């Protein structure tokens, strides 16, 4: 066979730094939680429901064993809610000045949440840049276009 699944050689799935103290990504494996700690990450905020087929059996244990704080905010991909975004904003406020990873499976939910947080915080994130993991899919997901629109409606820049 030829070289297979080269992405497994390329680190954390869908990793994208969003700010000096904020990472967004897809799903870190167990080893990568140790790497995250070594890179200075203090808090892992997980938006992927534990019922998902890709979920770790006990991510909180992996995170806490690696020396970090764990926050679990399960966001239903097929039913995002404003209250999910508010829970995320609340978790961020409880960890001010700390290095945070927000993640899901492939960095759709996490990049969107990171975007809305930076918007609310007055950081004027570039949406096209922040939400790179979405490529041109947002319009294909009306529930997500709705969420982004409603939360954005509350703020300026
Ligand atoms: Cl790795
Ligand atoms: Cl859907
Ligand atoms: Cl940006």
């Amino acid at each position: 066979g030829n070289i297979e699944s080269i992405e497994n050689l390329q680190g954390i799935r869908a990793l994208q730094q969003q700010a000096p103290q904020l990472l967004s990504s897809g799903l870190p494996n167990e080893q990568q939680f140790s790497l995250l700690k070594q890179a200075g990450v203090d808090v892992v905020i997980n938006l992927m429901p534990d019922s998902s087929k890709d979920a770790h059996p006990d991510e909180g244990k992996l995170v806490t064993q690696a020396g970090m704080d764990y926050v679990y905010i399960p966001v239903d991909w097929q039913n995002p809610k404003v209250e999910d975004v508010e829970a995320f904003f609340a978790a961020m406020d409880q960890h001010k000045g700390k290095d945070v990873l927000v993640h899901c499976l492939a960095n759709y939910r996490a990049s969107a949440f990171a975007y809305l947080y930076q918007l609310k915080q007055g950081q004027n994130p570039n949406m096209a840049q922040t939400m790179t993991p979405w490529n041109d899919e947002l319009a294909i997901y009306p529930k997500w276009q709705a969420l982004l629109t409603e939360v954005s409606a509350k703020y300026g820049h």
